[PDB]
């Protein structure tokens, strides 16, 4: 008996077998549920990874910059599923942000066209997805979504910490739109993960940023292991916290309840 | 079950409305096999869907604390140890909360409800830590204290100590590979907040009371039911399982989202 | 003798003489500051309303969504200030949000188009804003905008909460920014100003939960805390948000 | 010309020159404030030290654990300042934690008693300074209380940590009692500064404190956008005196970082 057994659940971001989303997709099919898949741009090398998740799974095209996708989903995903059933789980775990926002570039020198199109795929696009979803999604459904935690300024993160900022606040909006449906919306912020290109400073400087987790974390953090984020989000989907909506669950090893 | 196999330490119950009763009822039920602590405890424990030993906890005893972990051993049996704590422990007098004024409470009253509410989450933590297996979790129940309130008072002050003291617990879980958490609860109709909705604290405050309560189910996106534990139960099960393996010193809002809405 | 005695400071946001922005002038001008006006669109009714500031001050034009008025900002400011001369305090005090994303209008109906032209002028301009002008402030300088607490979602506000999340995470970087300048960055969170049904009991649960009361007719405690902010009074507060909010936000009920 | 010319303002926390508090009196004194001072035991050692500040101030004896010391108070400011005169402002700059609860002691060692002694005069003193004081305070009066961002968990800080949580809570109930008598009520969390406690602590006075003690201030600077010197009080104490001025009117039950903005800063 697995945690998700029967529940049928949309995910969207995978990308690699390195993406957040297919670990997340791994442990909920290894916990019985049944999925639907969403992916961007490129459909048959994101089929090749698919082909390596445990089960079998429908992949729609979903770009969320695209209007017709968006507009076609909810009728696409009816199609997967089979006439009469809904969703009872949706996780958004969709992220960009062009090298002028994020990186070496100084904060100060990305232009807003291209803050614009990150904040558009990193936060709006959560409403999106719930716009389109919510009128397929039984009661006690959950919609998850992806987060790094903003609360603080950092190094090179720049832009895709105001776009994390942005879909905090997003996720409290469509709480409040999701309850009208019965369905639960949180997001789960992740300590880093693996998913000299960039330099020596910025090099030095993220890799700092990123060993200062597993110090401060009072269990540590293995920025190489996907699968305790991947539980988490599970954790979300499943009929076990029936009572947390619009919030912020942190799968960080604890490193955000830590000053040294 | 979630919790299949599982030796998980329960603290709190004094009535069947005791959110631990209701803890220990979907523990049970989840398979996980329990050593309760009480401080006329036996009759309602025999209410629970399964048997399971009954020890004695005074948390403001030393006696009792010093030798907490050897009658868990003794209960569960040499070679065994604990792999969850539940602390669902709470006092304010009389004096600290309801409708005396915040100013009137005198020191040893605050002080000794400190002592039951916050300090005893590190007491308790200090005696089973040596018991525990890693990949264990100790979960305390909080109400969100960020904000002050009406009548609440002193016992705010107590839970911001007891969110305090759940990080710092934290640390020293770490070194076991264990967790530490809190569940901060919506308002829950137990043997106390019925009395003050049945006008035991007079007209002013019983109002008070109901308004900061029904606020709660307008501003909770998918409502609150106060009457209902078992929502509150399933989050501490969830802390208590394997599934949250990367959150500790942290709290869990169950609260049916309200904390996060404004209006 | 005043609280911004000899400073020169920059005002954006006057549209009206209810704009957060003129009673921050007017304060300003009391407390002995020079000040430098921006206003966007409407520049000859906007120097209708600077007329009925205590005294003169120069208006230059700026929309924040146009890259040329950007581009020659520190320029046309430093004509008005005399060269030589800097600023030592700049006020943010823009916002914006299409209909769609915010009021009535369901917040699933708000197209990107208008969520993303209000980001732009409510959170990226303050990022905008200090670039230009950074290289044109003194040491010890100030730069602060107006921000309205988004920590909570709340009916009608909709996508201005959203920018307004988006400006307090921009203000952080500012901050590490302005640093390198030896400038303060910060915003002060204001309870609401008068500048439907629903707005009215939101407005109104703030006087109720205000320890020390609130007035929505009255700017002029929040004119006084951005004041307090451009003073050198707070000089080791930065990346910071003040409230100038009765205390609401503290207070559960 | 001062910014709190012609306000009576009561100073607590006094100990040596070093004390946040002898700052914070001295930029007071500087900006027009007529003050009232107190002090805690060591009353003659007090007096020597407040001997050194740029104005005469009346010294009163008060420790916070002594109920009559607390119920004689407001009678003696009043004598001190002249009848039919009250206070603008009060400053709490009082803390302190048996030495089982802070550095190389672990944790869990710490026995209540020590804790509650702590919690007694770091938080409970703050409610019951304001329930002293504020029959005779004047409306648009401000009570001001130090505090140390305790969001976090931190070496060595350990129960001194839990009473700043404490202080912070106990800080938002006197907003609603300062708030009847038209008093606003807010604390300044400050970065760490060099006082008799934190050079002992960094001093090792145990050695895995004192390191990563010394770790907490290095990053404090490094994390500040605008920098942190440890050894300068006089931004703090400025800090505290915007908010006993008439410039911060809208803000109580709140939290001011006086901190160069490190707690805004993850790296
Ligand atoms: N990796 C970490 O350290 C980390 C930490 C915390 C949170 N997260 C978040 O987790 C999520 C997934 O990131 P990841 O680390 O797995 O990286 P990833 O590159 O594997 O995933 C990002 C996904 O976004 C998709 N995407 C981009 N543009 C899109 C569009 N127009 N329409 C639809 N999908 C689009 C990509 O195709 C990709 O599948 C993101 O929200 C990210 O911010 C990552
Ligand atoms: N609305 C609510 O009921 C609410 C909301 C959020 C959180 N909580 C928290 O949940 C917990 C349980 O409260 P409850 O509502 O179930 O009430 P309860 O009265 O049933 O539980 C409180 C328990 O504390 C025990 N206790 C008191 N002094 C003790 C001592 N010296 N040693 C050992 N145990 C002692 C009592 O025996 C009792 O079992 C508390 O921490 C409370 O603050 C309650
Ligand atoms: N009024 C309140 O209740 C309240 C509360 C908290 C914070 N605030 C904030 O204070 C600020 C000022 O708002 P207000 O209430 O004084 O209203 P306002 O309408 O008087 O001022 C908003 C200003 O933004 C300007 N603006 C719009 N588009 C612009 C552009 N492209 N370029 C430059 N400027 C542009 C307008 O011309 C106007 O001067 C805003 O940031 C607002 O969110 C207001
Ligand atoms: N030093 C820092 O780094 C730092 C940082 C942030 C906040 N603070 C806070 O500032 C305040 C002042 O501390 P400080 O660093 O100036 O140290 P300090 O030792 O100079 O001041 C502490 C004061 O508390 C007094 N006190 C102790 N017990 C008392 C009692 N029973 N009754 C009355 N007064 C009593 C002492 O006499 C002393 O005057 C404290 O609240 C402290 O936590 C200090
Ligand atoms: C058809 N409208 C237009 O042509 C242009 N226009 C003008 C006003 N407008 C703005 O963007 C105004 C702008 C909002 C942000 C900022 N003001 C505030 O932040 C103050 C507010 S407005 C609001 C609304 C609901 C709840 C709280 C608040 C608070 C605290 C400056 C002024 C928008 C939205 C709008 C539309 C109709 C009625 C009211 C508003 C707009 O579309
Ligand atoms: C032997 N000493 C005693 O009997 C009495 N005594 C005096 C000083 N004492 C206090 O409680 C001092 C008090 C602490 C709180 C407060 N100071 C601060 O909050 C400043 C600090 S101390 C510290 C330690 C670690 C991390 C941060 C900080 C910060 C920000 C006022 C002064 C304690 C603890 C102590 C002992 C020796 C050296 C240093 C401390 C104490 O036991």
């Amino acid at each position: 008996t697995g945690l998700l057994d029967g529940k049928r659940i949309l995910v969207s971001g995978i990308i690699t077998d390195s993406s957040i989303a297919f670990h997340i997709a791994r442990v909920a099919q290894e916990q019985g549920a049944q999925l639907v898949l969403t992916g961007f741009d490129r459909l048959r090398l994101i089929q090749r990874i698919t082909d390596r998740l445990p089960a079998k799974a429908p992949l729609l095209e979903l770009d969320v910059q695209n209007e017709e996708h968006l507009a076609s989903l909810a009728g696409r995903v009816t199609e997967a599923i089979g006439a009469g059933n809904k969703l009872d789980g949706v996780v958004h775990s969709i992220g960009f942000m062009p090298q002028t926002g994020m990186g070496i570039n100084p904060f100060f020198d990305a232009p807003y066209a291209d803050v614009s199109k990150g904040i558009h795929i990193s936060a709006y696009s959560y409403a999106s997805m719930a716009k389109a979803l919510l009128p397929i999604m039984n009661p006690g459904g959950s919609i998850v979504g992806m987060d790094f935690d903003p609360s603080r300024a950092m190094p090179a993160y720049n832009w895709m910490t105001v776009a994390k900022s942005a879909l905090e606040s997003v996720n409290r909006f469509v709480a409040r739109e999701a309850g009208k449906y019965g369905v639960r919306s949180n997001l789960v912020a992740a300590g880093p993960i693996r998913t000299g290109a960039l330099g020596e400073e910025a090099g030095a400087q993220i890799q700092l940023l990123e060993e200062g987790w597993d110090q401060r974390a009072p269990i540590g953090w293995n920025m190489k292991d996907a699968t305790p984020v991947a539980k988490t989000v599970c954790a979300l989907l499943s009929d076990w916290l029936p009572a947390t909506t619009g919030d912020i669950i942190y799968a960080d090893g604890g490193a955000h309840t830590q000053l040294l």
